[PDB]
């Protein structure tokens, strides 16, 4: 507002959105010009302080006033960080006489921060389609039986002494007395996925599909791989995969699509020939003979009964990656005919992988989260991106996955449990994703989101897998107590936040379910139509996100965090649009004066709540909109 020995925090802003960063994914030779925003005439000077990993030192770049925003309310200060190959971390020092403030990935600060700085990873690139798409996850057996001839039947076969049980579509997922939950089948398959492709890409609008394991394995989840080179017979054959991939990539049935596979590379099933615990193959596996040609693919403490595994499960023997150039690293990703490259190269050309239990991948039976583990995911990236630079790499991780993403040498993104799923669950349903009592206020929710968003490079943020539920946690509908309205707010949010909106099959209509395996129920297709309130909004929302780049790659600015009325409003914006999102997490209606001036929405200009179609006019920097309890508006211009 003026030069008064006071830096006004409310006027301050910056992130790597279009208005502030002219190069968010630069090469070794591209300069990064940054723009800081402040209330007009509020400061005396500003500077950029960045740490360059090339010489391990802090560098200084004084900023200069660049311009005013259309409403003459803000000042934009600029500075440029020189182009080089090295990773850089920056923050801002803001001065107004005797007052000094700092700003970085975590927003304003009275004292100088030492963490949460903004990133500059030269030559690091996350595929843009992932950044701008909407994903739909499918647990094969439970989506749609499109071919009843490949169905696993009761007794069809046995695993570790247990016969398989077949369920009627819609029945409980729990095994009946005498059977195992891992050996319960409903019939979902690849042909089913292909036949319902119209529901995916059109009825909903999603353009990205992510499949849980689909390779030869005895269980129903299939994380106990028996053969990476073959599609499990129950889901079809490799030929079926090809037709599906072609039908997904096809733009003759809707938006061009991308397929992402589940890569279970940390371990193998105990029935995989390399191990062959039950001797299902003539060859000799590691378990049967210390002279086995694959003996060293695993780690034994006391051969053959005690060996390394995934969290103690004997059915999932841990793979030993050894050192660079090892046979294992070759069969998984180095060899041209490896698991990762085989499916990434024709005649399959899938578009990416979901790294299951990626934090554990290691050598000699160790648990990862160490140097070797990271060295491995670095070679993995060179192998993948070497075959196709636009093939996505998303690792599974429940906490801060900064160690595997913050240097642009490993994954493109990660399963956003901590930055999306948990905060959303606790804010809307008052439970954590495992359905335990855990509630947070709007203020707390907005902070939680900013802190976790700051853990990652901007392009990683835009590529994070944001789901309300997934195959390992309780369903949102159950955590909601059945209140379909909470699902409405959740959807509206999910489709307007930073990151790849990811729909866990069934969530779009309000499916319920507890802990594994009850969170993997068969899909109720009578509810899969626009006649369902939730399904309709999902589609409405998806259409809206695809309409505005500002929602996929724009900036994010908090506008309202009211704990009294439980209202949360934020804005997504770029060079073309300004979107004010208003959310009501209360159980009663509220009239909100949305301060759209913060997004520089001109007075007299009109805005439209793309959810209702109702138009509004910006007067005195505000927009008054009434919103029902557990719902929201999407004011766009
Ligand atoms: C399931 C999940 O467990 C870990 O995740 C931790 C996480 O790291 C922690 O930070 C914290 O948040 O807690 C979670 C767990 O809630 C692990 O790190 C993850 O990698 C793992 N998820 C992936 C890996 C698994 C192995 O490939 C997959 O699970 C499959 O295999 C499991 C083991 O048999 C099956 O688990 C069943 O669990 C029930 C318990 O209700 C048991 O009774 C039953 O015997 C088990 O079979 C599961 O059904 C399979 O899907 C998982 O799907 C991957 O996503
Ligand atoms: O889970 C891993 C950790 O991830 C997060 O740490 C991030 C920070 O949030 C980022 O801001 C950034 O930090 C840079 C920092 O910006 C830069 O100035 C420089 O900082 C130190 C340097 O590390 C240290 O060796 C010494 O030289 O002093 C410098 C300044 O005094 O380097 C930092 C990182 O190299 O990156 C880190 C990690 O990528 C999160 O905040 C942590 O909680 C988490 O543990
Ligand atoms: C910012 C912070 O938000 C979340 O933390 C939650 C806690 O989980 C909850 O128990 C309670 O304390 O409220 C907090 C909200 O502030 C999130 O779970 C954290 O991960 C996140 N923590 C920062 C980000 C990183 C990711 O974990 C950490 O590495 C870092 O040290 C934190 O500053
Ligand atoms: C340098 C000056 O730039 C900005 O001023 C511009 C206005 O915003 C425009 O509307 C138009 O009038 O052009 C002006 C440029 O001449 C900015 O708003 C100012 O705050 C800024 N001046 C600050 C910096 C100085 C250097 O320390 C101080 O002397 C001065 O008091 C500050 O206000
Ligand atoms: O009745 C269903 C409806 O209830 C709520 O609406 C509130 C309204 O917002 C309050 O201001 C007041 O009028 O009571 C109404 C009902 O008691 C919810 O806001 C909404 O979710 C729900 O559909
Ligand atoms: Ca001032
Ligand atoms: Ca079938
Ligand atoms: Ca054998």
């Amino acid at each position: 507002a003026a030069n008064d020995n006071n830096v006004e925090w409310n006027g301050l802003f910056h992130d790597q959105g279009p208005l502030f960063d002219n190069a968010p994914e630069p090469t070794s030779t591209q300069s990064v010009t940054l723009k800081l925003r402040t209330f007009k005439g509020d400061i005396t000077s500003a500077n950029i302080k960045y740490w360059d990993t090339a010489d391990n030192a802090f560098h200084w770049v004084p900023m200069v006033w660049d311009s005013n925003d259309p409403t003459g309310t803000f000042d934009y200060w600029k500075g440029t960080i020189p182009a080089s190959p090295s990773i850089k971390y920056y923050r801002f020092q803001i001065n107004d006489g005797t007052s000094t403030a700092w700003y970085n990935g975590n927003g304003p600060s009275s004292t100088e921060p030492n963490a949460d700085d903004f990133y500059i990873i030269p030559n690091f690139k996350t595929p843009d389609w992932l950044k701008n798409g909407v994903m739909y996850q499918i647990f094969p057996d439970r989506f749609y039986n499109g071919d009843s001839s490949n169905d696993v039947q009761t007794g069809s076969y046995t695993y570790n002494g247990t016969p398989t049980e077949k369920k009627a579509w819609g029945s409980s997922v729990y095994a009946d007395p005498g059977y195992d939950n891992s050996l319960v089948f409903f019939g979902g398959d690849l042909a089913g996925i292909d036949q319902k492709l119209g529901y995916i890409k059109k009825t909903l609008g999603a353009n990205i599909l992510y499949l849980n394991p689909i390779f030869k394995a005895p269980t129903n989840h299939k994380y106990d791989t028996q053969d990476y080179m073959a599609v499990d017979p129950a889901f079809g054959d490799n030929s079926t995969l090809q037709t599906l991939i072609n039908d997904i990539h096809s733009t003759a049935n809707g938006p061009k699509g991308y397929l992402i596979l589940d890569g279970v590379f940390n371990h193998t099933g105990d029935s995989h020939p390399w191990f062959d615990k039950y001797n299902n193959f003539s060859s000799q596996g590691a378990y049967e003979s210390q002279s086995s040609p694959w003996y060293n693919y695993y780690t034994f403490y006391t051969w053959p009964d005690s060996y390394a595994s995934f969290l103690g499960f004997n059915s999932l023997p841990k793979l030993n990656y050894g050192n660079s150039g090892s046979a294992v690293r070759g069969v998984i990703y180095n060899n041209s005919n490896s698991v990762a490259k085989t499916y990434l190269n024709p005649p399959y050309s899938v578009d990416g992988w979901r790294l299951d239990a990626a934090q554990y991948v290691d050598a000699n039976g160790n648990n990862g989260s160490d140097v070797t583990n990271h060295q491995i995911w670095s070679e993995f990236r060179n192998a993948v991106k070497g075959v196709n630079s636009n093939a996505a790499i998303i690792g599974e991780y429940w906490g801060n996955a900064n160690p595997w993403t913050a240097q642009g040498n490993q994954w493109d993104a990660a399963t956003n449990f901590d930055g999306f799923t948990q905060p959303v669950s606790e804010w809307i349903t008052g439970k954590d994703y495992q359905n335990n009592s855990a509630s947070i206020s709007t203020t707390q929710f907005d902070s939680w989101l900013r802190g976790t968003r700051a853990n990652y490079p901007t392009n990683v943020q835009q590529s994070m897998m944001n789901f309300l539920s997934n195959h390992d946690i309780t369903r949102f509908a159950t955590r909601s107590g059945g209140d379909l309205w909470k699902t409405y707010l959740a959807l509206i949010f999910q489709m307007t936040y930073v990151g790849t909106p990811t729909i866990y099959y069934g969530d779009e209509y309000g499916m319920q379910g507890g802990a594994d395996p009850d969170n993997r129920r068969s899909f109720d297709w009578s509810q899969a139509t626009p006649s369902n309130s939730a399904v309709a909004l999902t589609q409405k929302l998806i259409t809206i996100r695809n309409q505005y780049p500002a929602l996929r790659t724009g900036s994010f600015m908090t506008l309202i965090t009211d704990d009294t009325n439980k209202i949360y409003s934020y804005g997504r914006f770029d060079n073309v649009n300004r979107i004010a999102v208003v959310l009501n997490n209360d159980s009663v209606s509220h009239t909100v004066n949305v301060p759209v001036w913060q997004l520089s929405m001109p007075n007299g200009s009109t805005v439209t709540d793309k959810i209702t179609g109702h138009s509004y006019t910006v007067q005195n920097g505000m927009v008054t909109v009434a919103v029902d309890g557990h719902y929201g508006a999407v004011l766009a211009q």
